[PDB]
Protein backbone atom coordinates (compact mmCIF):
# COMPACT_ATOMS: atom_id res chain seq x y z
CA UNK A 1 0.00 0.00 0.00
CA UNK A 2 0.95 3.75 -1.23
CA UNK A 3 0.27 6.38 0.71
CA UNK A 4 -2.09 8.69 -1.47
CA UNK A 5 0.03 11.93 -1.91
CA UNK A 6 -1.24 15.80 -2.75
CA UNK A 7 1.32 17.86 -5.26
CA UNK A 8 1.61 20.71 -2.53
CA UNK A 9 0.83 20.89 1.21
CA UNK A 10 -0.59 24.16 0.96
CA UNK A 11 -2.81 25.70 -2.23
CA UNK A 12 -3.72 29.28 -2.26
CA UNK A 13 -5.80 32.26 -1.78
CA UNK A 14 -8.83 31.06 -3.71
CA UNK A 15 -10.81 33.94 -3.72
CA UNK A 16 -14.84 33.26 -2.77
CA UNK A 17 -16.60 36.56 -3.08
CA UNK A 18 -19.69 37.01 0.55
CA UNK A 19 -23.42 36.58 -0.79
CA UNK A 20 -22.49 33.87 -3.89
CA UNK A 21 -24.67 31.00 -3.38
CA UNK A 22 -22.34 27.61 -3.40
CA UNK A 23 -20.00 28.43 -5.74
CA UNK A 24 -17.13 25.68 -6.89
CA UNK A 25 -13.74 26.51 -5.57
CA UNK A 26 -11.26 24.44 -7.43
CA UNK A 27 -10.55 20.77 -7.38
CA UNK A 28 -7.67 18.88 -5.38
CA UNK A 29 -6.44 15.53 -6.34
CA UNK A 30 -3.99 12.96 -4.39
CA UNK A 31 -1.90 10.70 -6.37
CA UNK A 32 -2.34 6.87 -6.07
CA UNK A 33 -1.95 4.18 -8.42
CA UNK A 34 -2.30 1.37 -6.24
CA UNK A 35 -4.67 -1.32 -7.43
CA UNK A 36 -8.27 -2.11 -6.17
CA UNK A 37 -9.07 -0.69 -2.53
CA UNK A 38 -5.49 0.44 -1.86
CA UNK A 39 -5.86 3.03 -4.08
CA UNK A 40 -9.59 4.05 -3.90
CA UNK A 41 -8.94 7.29 -2.55
CA UNK A 42 -11.46 9.37 -0.76
CA UNK A 43 -11.98 13.02 -0.02
CA UNK A 44 -13.27 15.06 3.21
CA UNK A 45 -12.79 18.76 4.29
CA UNK A 46 -11.86 17.54 8.21
CA UNK A 47 -11.02 21.10 9.85
CA UNK A 48 -11.19 24.21 9.22
CA UNK A 49 -14.97 24.82 8.61
CA UNK A 50 -16.64 25.22 12.09
CA UNK A 51 -20.43 26.85 10.16
CA UNK A 52 -20.31 23.64 8.71
CA UNK A 53 -20.61 25.82 5.25
CA UNK A 54 -17.80 23.69 2.64
CA UNK A 55 -17.76 20.04 1.33
CA UNK A 56 -15.26 18.53 -1.15
CA UNK A 57 -17.28 15.62 -3.45
CA UNK A 58 -15.72 12.27 -2.41
CA UNK A 59 -14.50 10.77 -5.00
CA UNK A 60 -13.96 13.99 -7.75
CA UNK A 61 -12.50 15.78 -5.40
CA UNK A 62 -13.89 19.38 -6.19
CA UNK A 63 -14.01 21.92 -2.88
CA UNK A 64 -17.35 23.85 -2.88
CA UNK A 65 -19.47 26.03 -1.06
CA UNK A 66 -22.37 23.98 -0.15
CA UNK A 67 -25.57 24.57 -1.99
CA UNK A 68 -27.66 26.94 -0.50
CA UNK A 69 -25.26 28.75 1.85
CA UNK A 70 -23.45 32.20 1.10
CA UNK A 71 -20.34 33.29 2.80
CA UNK A 72 -20.10 36.54 4.85
CA UNK A 73 -16.71 38.32 5.36
CA UNK A 74 -17.78 40.30 8.12
CA UNK A 75 -17.90 36.77 10.53
CA UNK A 76 -15.11 35.17 8.75
CA UNK A 77 -13.19 36.44 6.06
CA UNK A 78 -10.70 33.95 5.56
CA UNK A 79 -10.69 30.07 6.32
CA UNK A 80 -7.75 27.26 6.07
CA UNK A 81 -9.39 24.13 5.32
CA UNK A 82 -7.54 21.08 6.06
CA UNK A 83 -8.12 18.72 2.93
CA UNK A 84 -8.08 14.88 3.56
CA UNK A 85 -6.98 11.90 1.20
CA UNK A 86 -7.97 8.21 2.48
CA UNK A 87 -7.61 4.95 0.86
CA UNK A 88 -9.94 1.98 1.85
CA UNK A 89 -6.58 -0.21 2.47
CA UNK A 90 -5.40 -1.84 5.65
CA UNK A 91 -4.59 0.38 7.69
CA UNK A 92 -5.96 2.95 5.67
CA UNK A 93 -3.10 5.34 5.03
CA UNK A 94 -3.84 9.33 4.74
CA UNK A 95 -2.37 12.47 3.71
CA UNK A 96 -3.50 15.87 4.08
CA UNK A 97 -3.03 19.34 2.30
CA UNK A 98 -4.21 22.86 3.36
CA UNK A 99 -6.30 25.39 1.19
CA UNK A 100 -6.60 28.96 2.32
CA UNK A 101 -9.81 30.65 0.98
CA UNK A 102 -9.97 34.33 0.96
CA UNK A 103 -13.79 35.83 0.93
CA UNK A 104 -13.78 39.10 -0.76
CA UNK A 105 -16.23 41.73 0.44
CA UNK A 106 -19.05 42.67 -1.34
CA UNK A 107 -20.96 45.98 -0.37
CA UNK A 108 -23.46 44.65 2.27
CA UNK A 109 -22.86 47.44 5.33
CA UNK A 110 -24.57 50.79 4.96
CA UNK A 111 -22.15 53.41 6.37
CA UNK A 112 -23.01 55.11 9.93
CA UNK A 113 -22.57 58.36 11.18
CA UNK A 114 -21.13 58.30 15.07
CA UNK A 115 -21.38 61.31 16.33
CA UNK A 116 -24.02 63.31 14.02
CA UNK A 117 -27.27 64.69 15.29
CA UNK A 118 -24.86 67.22 16.81
CA UNK A 119 -25.46 71.61 17.69
CA UNK A 120 -22.74 73.32 17.47
CA UNK A 121 -22.39 77.28 18.84
CA UNK A 122 -20.03 79.58 17.02
CA UNK A 123 -19.28 83.61 16.62
CA UNK A 124 -21.43 85.24 13.71
CA UNK A 125 -17.89 86.84 13.73
CA UNK A 126 -16.29 83.56 12.74
CA UNK A 127 -13.20 84.14 9.69
CA UNK A 128 -13.94 82.37 6.50
CA UNK A 129 -11.69 78.28 7.61
CA UNK A 130 -12.63 78.75 10.98
CA UNK A 131 -13.88 75.16 12.90
CA UNK A 132 -17.21 74.33 13.09
CA UNK A 133 -17.19 70.44 13.17
CA UNK A 134 -15.14 67.17 12.62
CA UNK A 135 -17.49 64.62 11.24
CA UNK A 136 -17.52 60.43 12.11
CA UNK A 137 -18.52 57.56 10.70
CA UNK A 138 -17.37 53.95 10.52
CA UNK A 139 -18.31 50.97 8.00
CA UNK A 140 -18.07 47.06 7.97
CA UNK A 141 -16.36 46.49 4.81
CA UNK A 142 -13.40 46.48 3.74
CA UNK A 143 -10.78 48.71 0.64
CA UNK A 144 -12.82 50.86 -1.46
CA UNK A 145 -16.37 49.68 0.59
CA UNK A 146 -15.77 51.10 3.80
CA UNK A 147 -13.72 54.40 1.95
CA UNK A 148 -16.41 56.94 3.10
CA UNK A 149 -16.72 60.73 1.56
CA UNK A 150 -18.94 63.43 3.55
CA UNK A 151 -20.81 66.09 1.82
CA UNK A 152 -23.52 69.14 2.99
CA UNK A 153 -26.77 68.01 0.72
CA UNK A 154 -29.12 70.73 2.63
CA UNK A 155 -29.35 73.77 3.96
CA UNK A 156 -26.49 75.21 3.11
CA UNK A 157 -27.66 78.77 2.05
CA UNK A 158 -25.88 81.29 0.09
CA UNK A 159 -22.97 78.31 0.37
CA UNK A 160 -22.03 79.25 4.05
CA UNK A 161 -20.20 76.20 5.04
CA UNK A 162 -17.87 73.48 3.66
CA UNK A 163 -16.84 70.03 4.86
CA UNK A 164 -14.04 68.58 3.63
CA UNK A 165 -14.92 65.05 1.35
CA UNK A 166 -12.17 62.84 3.16
CA UNK A 167 -11.59 64.31 6.48
CA UNK A 168 -15.17 64.98 7.39
CA UNK A 169 -14.48 68.91 8.69
CA UNK A 170 -16.68 71.84 8.56
CA UNK A 171 -15.65 74.83 8.26
CA UNK A 172 -16.94 78.32 7.39
CA UNK A 173 -17.07 79.27 4.06
CA UNK A 174 -18.42 82.96 3.62
CA UNK A 175 -19.00 85.63 6.00
CA UNK A 176 -21.76 85.30 8.44
CA UNK A 177 -24.37 87.85 9.92
CA UNK A 178 -26.97 86.32 12.63
CA UNK A 179 -29.29 88.98 11.25
CA UNK A 180 -29.72 87.94 8.34
CA UNK A 181 -29.94 84.22 9.09
CA UNK A 182 -29.06 82.93 12.98
CA UNK A 183 -29.12 79.25 12.11
CA UNK A 184 -28.44 76.72 9.79
CA UNK A 185 -29.65 73.15 9.30
CA UNK A 186 -27.36 71.05 7.65
CA UNK A 187 -27.64 67.98 6.27
CA UNK A 188 -24.76 66.29 6.07
CA UNK A 189 -24.02 62.63 4.55
CA UNK A 190 -21.14 60.24 4.57
CA UNK A 191 -21.47 57.59 1.51
CA UNK A 192 -18.91 54.43 0.43
CA UNK A 193 -17.31 54.39 -2.49
CA UNK A 194 -17.75 51.22 -3.97
CA UNK A 195 -15.87 50.46 -7.39
CA UNK A 196 -19.72 50.67 -9.15
CA UNK A 197 -21.38 53.90 -7.30
CA UNK A 198 -24.63 52.60 -8.28
CA UNK A 199 -24.45 50.20 -4.99
CA UNK A 200 -23.28 53.21 -3.11
CA UNK A 201 -25.06 53.17 0.29
CA UNK A 202 -24.91 56.40 2.92
CA UNK A 203 -26.04 57.71 5.77
CA UNK A 204 -27.77 61.61 6.57
CA UNK A 205 -27.83 63.16 9.88
CA UNK A 206 -28.62 67.14 11.03
CA UNK A 207 -25.69 69.25 12.37
CA UNK A 208 -27.33 72.56 13.38
CA UNK A 209 -25.11 75.32 13.63
CA UNK A 210 -26.67 78.43 15.39
CA UNK A 211 -24.92 81.72 15.56
CA UNK A 212 -23.67 83.71 18.63
CA UNK A 213 -24.62 87.37 18.80
CA UNK A 214 -21.77 90.02 18.41
CA UNK A 215 -21.66 94.11 17.79
CA UNK A 216 -22.26 95.19 14.29
CA1 LIG B 1 -2.95 3.64 -1.49
CA1 LIG C 1 -21.71 40.28 4.84
CA1 LIG D 1 -19.98 49.84 3.06
CA1 LIG E 1 -18.87 43.37 3.17
CA1 LIG F 1 -23.29 91.09 12.54
CA1 LIG G 1 -25.22 91.35 16.09
K1 LIG H 1 -28.12 57.00 11.15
Amino acid sequence: DNVPTFPRDYEGPFDVTEGQPGPRVWTFLAHDRDSGPNGQVEYSVVDGDPLGEFVISPVEGVLRVRKDVELDRETIAFYNLTICARDRGVPPLSSTMLVGIRVLDINDNDPVLLNLPMNVTISENSPVSSFVAHVLASDADSGCNALLTFNITAGNRERAFFINATTGIVTVNRPLDRERIPEYRLTVSVKDNPENPRIARKDFDLLLVSLADEND
